[PDB]
């Protein structure tokens, strides 16, 4: 259960990234975490892209989409989709030198490979950026570009709750979006997500889990694919 107090600051007070005289206050490498569509019914893409200013975070990119048709070419949407708003996010914020991503593989681990590698493909050809994508143990014990989800989403959580309701989580004023503002103000889609969290979600998910893998204990993890 979340406090109507952060849920009202979350909306009223937002970090003002833009100032070139405050571009070193904030932390250098950029979180993406990605929750691809798995269907009775039908999730969608989840993005989000979360950054560091000292013990707290800042959502600098959110995405949410539904596909028409869910056979490969999907895979090149997805890719293009959370590609485009990373392009985006750094143009704005030169500072950002280093990107974290985490594709979540649970669904297909060989297409969450296949989305990493066009996702990093696309982010290279556009931008001079280091990369690193989060590395799983396979069953042959190869590491591959993929994050699987399990018992630990309870404690990602958790956490979560916790520093949403001291206000450790903020948006950024120059917040990016693609998919959503078609309607709606991305951080109202968001709180409509974090009202709905339990004991569609795809967008929470993803911002949950990016503010997660931000701690240090994950950076081993982290490797170029
Ligand atoms: C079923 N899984 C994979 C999964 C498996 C085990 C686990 F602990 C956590 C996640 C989904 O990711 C579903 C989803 O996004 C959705 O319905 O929007
Ligand atoms: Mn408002
Ligand atoms: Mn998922
Ligand atoms: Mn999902």
């Amino acid at each position: 259960l979340i406090t109507d107090q952060s849920r009202e600051e979350f909306d009223i007070l937002r970090y003002s990234t833009l100032n070139t005289n405050a571009y070193d206050y904030f932390g250098k490498t950029l979180y993406v975490y990605l929750d691809p569509a798995f269907t009775r019914k039908a999730s969608g893409t989840g993005v989000a892209a979360v950054g560091a200013y000292r013990h707290q975070f800042l959502i600098y990119g959110l995405e949410h989409f539904f596909l028409r048709d869910l056979s490969e070419s999907s895979e090149v949407a997805i890719a293009e989709c959370a590609a485009h708003m990373i392009i985006s996010v750094l143009s704005l914020h030169p500072y950002l030198d280093e990107l974290r991503i985490a594709v979540e593989g649970n669904t297909n681990q060989a297409a969450a490979v296949r989305i990493a590698c066009l996702i990093r493909q696309s982010v290279q050809s556009s931008t001079l950026i280091r990369v690193l994508f989060y590395h799983t143990p396979d069953q042959n014990h190869i590491e591959q570009p993929f994050y699987l989800m399990g018992r630990d989403k309870a404690l990602a959580v958790e956490q979560f709750i916790s520093r949403f309701n001291s206000g450790y989580i903020k948006a950024s004023q120059e917040l990016v979006s693609y998919t959503i503002k078609l309607s709606h103000d991305p951080i109202e889609y968001l709180l409509e997500q974090i009202q709905n969290l339990h004991r569609s979600d795809d967008l929470i998910i993803a911002v949950i889990m990016a503010t997660y893998l931000c701690d240090d204990i994950h950076a081993i993890r982290f490797r170029v694919s």
